[PDB]
Order: C-alpha cells, then structure tokens, then sequence
C-alpha cells in the first residue's frame, strides 16, 4: 500500500538538482513583489523601521499605479539620473517591489491577502538580523505588530512581524538556526 | 492619482544605525511537489538547492534555494545552517507534506481575486534568449516578451503557478 507522504528524502531531493546551464549563469533574484494598499504607511514602515532604502519610485499614469522599490543599499549609491538610477535599481540583488493601484489606500473596503489564511499560497519574506532579541525589543518600542513573538510558541529565537497590509516578515539570526 | 514625489519622498526616514547590518534574506512560497519544484528552480533557472530542513514533528520541509556557486556550501551542517541563512536573495519553497497527492489542492499565486502578493522576478542579460530556451524547456508563460505594450518584459511560471519576471536592467528604461 502507498505510504503515507513522509517528504522527500535528502538524497532524493538532491537528487532532482542539476546543475546550472551555462546561459543562466549571470542571472540573479532582483525582487519580491508585494501589492500595498498605502505608500504612506508601507514607506515609513520599511524605511523607518526595517531600515531599507527607497530606491526608486517609478509612476506609470496610463495604468494607474506606481512601483516603490526598497532594498538594502547606501542611498548615496543611488544615480541621480533618471536612466542611470533605472538601470542600477533592476540589477540590485534582492529588492523588494511595493505596488500601488492608485485609489486604494482611500477605498475603506480594499485589502490585500497575505497568502497565509485561505487561499494559502506565498507565506512571507525574511530579514536576517546579528540579534532578533534586541531587534524585537526595538519593534516592541515602535508599535510594531507581532505575528510570533521571539520566545512566544515554537521556534523560539525566531520572530515574525507583520508590515501596514499584514505580510509576514521573518526575523531570524542565521548563526542561531541551526540550534532551532 | 498616486503619490507626489514629494509625498512619498517625506514618508522615508534614514536608516537607523542598528539595522545597519539586516539584509533581505528570503521570499517564502508553499510548494505542492517539491521533485518537480526542484527540477525547475535548479534545471531551469538555474539556482542551487543550498539546504534542506524537515520538521517531522510537523510534517513539512523546507528548500532554500539561491543563485550561488554549490561548491562555496559548508560540508558541516551548522556551519552550512548560518551561511545559507546569512546569504541575500534565497528562495524558501515550504513543501507541506502530503500536497503532491492531493489532486483537488493547489496553491493560490497572489494574481487573482483575493490579490497580494504578485511575483519574484530574475534579472537577465536577454531577456530573448532566456525565453527562447525556456519555451524549448516546455515552460508556461503568462506573458511573453513581445506581448503588449511592455515589450522585452516576461513572465513565466513555476511549477506551482508562481508568477516569474524575467527583465533584462539594462533595457528596463525603454518600458518605464
Ligand atoms: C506554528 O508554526 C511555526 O511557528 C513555524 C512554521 C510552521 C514554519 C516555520 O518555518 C521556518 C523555520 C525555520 C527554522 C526557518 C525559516 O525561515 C522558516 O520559514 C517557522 C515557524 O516558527
Ligand atoms: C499591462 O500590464 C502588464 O503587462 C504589467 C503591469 C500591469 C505591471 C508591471 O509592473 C512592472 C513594471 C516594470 C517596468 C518592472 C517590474 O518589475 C514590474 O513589476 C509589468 C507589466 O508587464
Ligand atoms: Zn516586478
Ligand atoms: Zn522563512
């Protein structure tokens, strides 16, 4: 009889990886993208509290929406130019794309889903920190919302936070995951 | 109408010092069948499976999959634990077990009502050539490059139905 799904094995999931074709070898995972209902409260949230820089705020008015993109880099890196800071914000390694449909934030009905309550699909994303103790005692301070508090339920040492539109951000220290 | 410059502008507050040092490390998705998850992401786009952690206790497991040279992966677990933690851009793909024999469950991609999350998106030096291979490869598209107004601007998707973009830095400006 089929048994019951125990997952995969490590050997038989590496054994589904081959290794990268050469034509693929420069490429790299640009963005995460994310729908928000309001920049006002997404910008200062992402900037103010998570510490991530506006790169570049792109307005597309034919199709009524804009596109805020936030990463991990020295603001003083940013180019001036318009054409020069487009080309330097597409091939930055892990940015995070914020989409405004315009009209939403003032729509007291609209909302977006965070994937983690039916229909379940993308989960979160995950910022590595040197301390989620001393980080979260820092969100606490801040007002932030807590999905699971550090040393609340399982997993302790790991967190997770929720952004203005309730996405699920991790926080983890890398050094202490693999002790659980 | 959407923000000013201004506006948006006045809503960004420089980095305070401790966060100095916190990096985007991982985007989450759930995978129904992770032998066909992984053929795509390491076969197809080329990343590479860095780690894999099981949680029997709760019956799922967890690939953390990135755009990194396989032989820069510590041999000794907990030394590998903290350095796949501890790169940028990786891809966490959640396999609940048991989905990959369920012919009703499918996972839900953002795109269709109720929206949120919207794609990941790879950024290439041909857009072209990439999905040139790709289509031999069999992949499905959502949108091809050539297609409407955004041209040389692709999404594909993912064994689940994951939106992908698939953009080329250097020709973005022309579409913006
Ligand atoms: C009750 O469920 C959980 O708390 C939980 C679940 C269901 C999954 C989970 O996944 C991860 C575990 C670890 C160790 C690292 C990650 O980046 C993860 O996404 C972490 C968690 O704390
Ligand atoms: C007409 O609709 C679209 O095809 C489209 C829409 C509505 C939005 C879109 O957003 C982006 C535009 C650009 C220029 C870069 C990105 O990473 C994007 O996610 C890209 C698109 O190709
Ligand atoms: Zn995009
Ligand atoms: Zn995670």
């Amino acid at each position: 009889p089929q048994p019951a799904s125990s997952g995969l094995t490590d050997e038989t999931a590496f054994s589904c990886c081959s290794d990268p074709d050469p034509s693929t070898k420069d490429f790299l995972l640009q963005q995460t993208m994310l729908r928000i209902k309001d920049p006002k409260k997404s910008l200062d949230f992402y900037t103010r509290v998570l510490g991530l820089t506006l790169l570049q705020k792109l307005d597309f008015p034919a199709m009524k929406f804009s596109l805020y993109f936030l990463a991990y880099e020295d603001k003083n890196d940013i180019p001036k130019d318009k054409s020069e800071k487009t080309a330097w914000t597409f091939s930055r390694k892990a940015t995070l794309e914020l989409t405004h449909n315009w009209g939403t934030e003032d729509d007291e009905t609209q909302s977006y889903h965070n994937g983690n309550s039916d229909p379940r699909g993308f989960g979160h994303i995950g910022i590595a920190v040197p301390d989620v103790y001393s980080a979260c005692k820092r969100f606490e301070e801040l007002g932030v919302k807590f999905v699971k508090k550090p040393d609340d339920g399982k997993m302790k040492g790991l967190a997770f936070i929720q952004d203005p539109d309730g996405y699920w951000i991790e926080i983890l220290n890398p050094n202490k995951i693999a002790t659980i």
